[PDB]
């Protein structure tokens, strides 16, 4: 007695004892039809494949096993929408084959095995991923055996790369606890085998077409694996992939590798990398060099790699805070002093630069912070302004900041492009200008202030310095000098020189004599106005 399924399945096999057996065409077609018709047939046919392939394992016939694996592949592909019926069976058989040292040798067997595995992984439902435990152990066993065999008996790293791609193509493995580690070990292996070929990325370059998007033209399999694990919108997979990347990057620090893999990662959410890098500082591991991660952040932020939608403020605040907690090191303070500005390298929005500086100012104003935080922030603003190429300051911020570092105010002033300031802001500016260490700084400051706002500085300076100054100071005389220089008046300059070399002050009348004729001074009317309209 031979039931139909048994006869069909057996009818798919050739007669001999050869090892290059390919399943007979028409018979396997009709078999596929038969199992695809009613799902009751898949049960029978799959179970029968288990028993039969067991007998073929015993009598040690490779051909029948090859045909078997081929059939299994074709069935998986044909009966996808019912895959959860027979997957555990096929996996049991594949593991049983792999567990057999008489079938491990043959390369074709392992090839067909991997093929069946790829066709499986590509069509899985999360149903067994989460519900069934036996399936989890069969999958686990398969991956373990496959690595343990290909590494030792097949000696074909390409097989392992294909397996990594299979795991990557499996549904929600990165979202599964029991099967999580396989993603990590896969990424680790493809990385280490991508640093094996192209050993350039094994270099210790950490300070100073390349893209992966253009490297996917096809070719090396390692790159295909990288694209498989990094070029993805699946957040979990990318989480684990990046984490493993950073981990394998602590051992072989390479900025170009990071650049490459980032070129692989979808442009949209690359910010996540940075986040993890930042988190890498907060980590308690102690086998992680924070300096390495900082330099890697820097290397990333400087280059062409677009990092859309970065929470610049948040990241900066985190870096700064980390620098304040550990502030007694040249490395923790300087590499942060560098990365912090390296992050401003690109302008995500106009308010950012100001905001950055502002975040520091607020920390400086409070007396809660320790001396070394003061010093560190000072050096930070120092570096920032040293790297701020073009103007972006609200004059008030320039004032609050000016109070704290009188050495680098000039530079800060070159960043203020407020075309029109308030009349009070002027008096503030002057009032702080009076409180300055050197007269050189006061001189050049007065000069540039006049340069930017000739009319407004003339008038506001006139009023202010007339009212407030009651004793010979440098700022007073420098104002009158710059005013005379702006009005191109020899008598004004001469008199100022007198009042300066004799420590005397100007009176309302003396200054009135310069704002007398509109043909001699364009601004005579407003000047005289504010000169006599007060007291």
């Amino acid at each position: 007695f031979t039931p139909k399924h048994q006869k069909l399945v057996n009818q798919c096999y050739p007669t001999g004892r050869t090892t290059d057996k390919k399943p007979k065409s028409s018979e396997t077609s009709y078999l596929l039809y038969y199992v695809n018709s009613r799902r009751s047939k898949l049960e029978k046919v799959s179970t029968y494949l288990i028993k039969r392939s067991t007998s073929d394992l015993n009598h040690r016939r490779i051909g029948n096993i090859a045909v078997t694996l081929d059939l299994m592949n074709k069935i998986v592909l044909h009966c996808k929408e019912n895959l959860n019926v027979f997957v555990k069976d096929f996996l049991y058989i594949m593991n049983k084959v792999l567990s057999n040292n008489n079938f491990n040798n043959d390369v074709s067997v392992v090839e067909l095995i991997e093929l069946a595995f790829s066709s499986i992984c590509q069509n899985l439902d999360d149903v067994l991923c989460n519900g069934d435990m036996e399936f989890v152990q069969l999958y686990q066993n398969f991956v373990d055996l496959f690595f343990k065999i290909v590494t030792e008996r097949i000696h074909n790293d390409d097989m392992l790369l294909k397996c990594c791609i299979d795991i990557s193509n499996t549904n929600s493995v990165s979202s599964n606890p029991q099967l999580n580690h396989f993603v990590s070990k896969s990424v680790a292996y493809t990385i280490s085998k991508f640093q094996e070929r192209n050993p350039k990325f094994k270099t210790l370059s950490l300070e100073a077409t390349i893209g992966l998007d253009k490297a996917a033209e096809d070719h090396d399999l390692s790159v295909k694996a990288l694209q498989s694990y990094f070029n993805t919108t699946e957040t979990d997979k990318l989480n684990l992939s990046i984490r493993t990347l950073l981990r394998c990057l602590q051992s072989t620090p390479n900025k170009e590798l990071l650049e490459f893999v980032c070129n692989g990662i979808p442009v949209q959410l690359r910010y996540i990398v940075i986040l993890l890098l930042v988190r890498q500082l907060s980590d308690k591991d102690k086998n992680v060099n924070p300096i390495v991660s900082l330099k890697l952040m820097s290397s990333l932020l400087v280059s062409d790699v677009s990092i859309v939608g970065l929470s610049v403020l948040d990241i900066m605040r985190k870096l700064l805070n980390f620098q304040l907690k550990n502030a007694t090191n040249k490395e923790v303070v300087a590499q942060s002093c560098i990365t912090m500005t390296d992050l401003n390298h690109k302008t995500y929005y106009a308010e950012q630069t100001s905001d950055m500086l502002y975040e520091l100012l607020l920390k400086l104003k409070s007396d809660t912070v320790k001396d070394v935080e003061k010093n560190a922030v000072v050096e930070d603003i120092d570096f920032l302004v040293e790297h701020i190429t073009q103007p972006s300051i609200s004059l008030e911020l320039f004032i609050d900041l000016a109070h704290y570092m009188k050495n680098h105010i000039i530079c800060l002033f070159n960043i203020v492009e407020t075309e029109v300031p308030s009349s009070i802001l002027f008096s503030k500016l002057y009032s702080l200008l009076r409180e300055l260490d050197s007269h050189g700084v006061q001189k050049e400051m007065m000069e540039e202030i006049f340069d930017k706002y000739g009319k407004m500085a003339l008038l506001s300076g006139l009023n202010y310095f007339l009212e407030n100054v009651s004793e010979p100071e440098y700022t007073y005389y420098s104002y009158h000098l710059q005013a005379a220089n702006f009005l191109k008046l020899n008598d004004y300059k001469s008199q100022t020189e007198y009042k300066m070399q004799t420590r005397t002050l100007f009176t309302k009348e003396d200054l009135l004599s310069y704002y007398s004729d509109t043909g001699s001074n364009k601004y005579s009317k407003k000047g005289a106005q504010i000169l006599l309209s007060r007291d």
